[PDB]
């Protein structure tokens, strides 16, 4: 039905934590139909591979399924991982400061549209 | 003590989430008093009846008892939207996307729960 | 595909350890045909049983499946018998069980051995025979 | 960064959740600077080793990292398990009512350093 | 240090275990060098499976590829995945002996031999 | 019915790993007696690895073994020391530790193998008795 754009955060990948956030995405009833390790580089931010992380590794993925947008945001929780972020959420289980919270989804249809086409081209 | 009658529904067992769900159920502190893998035909106001809160289908019924069971189990499970309603860390946050297929339900109040498990599970 | 009955015996009842092992068995890509918690009569327990009559440990083996419910199910799919030997373990659950096994992980002792699984294709149809007669 | 105290208390133990209850700290991102089982007897309480707990066996612990006060709060979820903890939670997953929930974590900076003090001297 | 090759073979995309596999990956201390879905082509399947001389099933859905890194990377993945049959010969709290039936779908392949991952690298990730 | 010494080495605390430790040993059934995390200090280096003096290695033994906290444990309960080394693995990680162990799940090479456990009654006894002189 729904797709949304994913990125793990170069702290998720540090952390060791990719296949814990994968599978939190693949028991929701998701579908992972993109996914990629990507090196991003350094050089306002808007629709650039910088535009939600910082540069260094990061994984791609194209979440798809019912509400998958929603969903997303619901799994990976709200920015600051311990004022915001609900437990049994991504940042609220794994992460303590919004600027290592790990994960970014796509905030509306519109934004996973053209983030989608930013990261896998023709997808 | 109390006692509350919780069902997997079909989509549950289709998605092999039997023991997830009672996983869950056992290490909130709650016990199974019964348990059965039930299949219920196509009954062509449904209440008092086996699909009352669920669709034809494969189903599990089982019994749950400990303190504050009922209260327990419905925080267990979370809210009937599972992406709207539902908070993470529950069954229909952690596990499902859309209300039809939110894999289990749970007796909302005692009355509920003496209705429901004499239903399932007769003389229990 | 097969069919073979695993019981979840008194002691994994009172553990908890419901929703772990079924976990297991459905990860490992099986079904759950069958499943009914339930108490173990004097008469079943014996059927049950039947082939160690004679043995010192016979008496102690119906004095413990009686001792309090269990859980008995029909397990389903390619290689169920197998399958399930393979996930519970060996008997001893310190010196014969393998790590990653439900006994190797979560037992101890070889008469608080937490679950069986059917030895063999005759011993599945038996056994469903005896705890599922309708299935 | 910062530091508190959290005890698991002796329900904790007598159910065996040592080991999830640090695994959620770890997880968090937060690391186990102390540790030890202790063994408290039967003596308002203010202060003093029965404050938040009841005579009985108890696993004291130094956690540490970023906002690991208000971390380790999060982790544990509020004092009622069904009425109050958050599902996710430790209280909200394992616990049942206020009398057997399990954990106690420092409420302040305040209640930390007093807390630490008492049950770690010299840290 | 080494590297090794592994895919999660399309019943594994299927089953949706694609985290678990990597998590087991990650937890035993190996890090993801290289990670991608995607679908194979007959010219890559013959390729992979040139070592078989004597209608595929690598070619149905989507895999993901993937180089594993670290100390023992190649024994350590064989060793997570476990032997050809998950019944048989895979042990438990393996990937195939946890989750897998039959050789046909044992979700998982890691290279066998240091040889044996440099030309599996070579052939997936070209330039890696 | 039986006590035995569990150590997490350094790498086990630099990897944070305390917690998925003992959850493995508490499902097995066996129980925390003692628990403690601590820094070695040089004379208790040179007392646990006795037994290694005047060999090459020894050396490498006590710095790593001081480079940083370790948690030592008392585990108790049926069959504990075999039960113990059951979970814990063989002594390499990937050649001889066995799929679902400490070693085989989470280590690769012997030199950073997170955990210890005692092999023998005897050396239960002598372990406990230098990590935990109360005990």
């Amino acid at each position: 039905t729904e797709r949304t754009l994913v990125l793990i955060k170069p702290d998720g990948i540090e952390r060791q934590l990719i296949g814990e956030i994968i599978s939190r995405i693949e028991r929701k009833g998701l579908t992972i139909a993109a996914l990629q390790l990507r090196t991003v580089s350094a050089e306002p931010f808007f629709g650039s591979l910088l535009e939600f992380i910082t540069s260094g590794p990061v994984v791609a993925a194209i979440v798809e399924g019912t509400a998958a947008i929603a969903a997303v945001r619901q799994l990976a929780g709200g920015t600051d991982p311990v004022q915001a972020a609900a437990p049994g959420t991504i940042r609220g289980d794994f992460a303590l400061e919004t600027q290592f919270n790990l994960v970014h989804g796509s905030d509306s249809a519109e934004s996973a549209q053209r983030e989608i086409a930013l990261w896998f081209p023709g997808a």
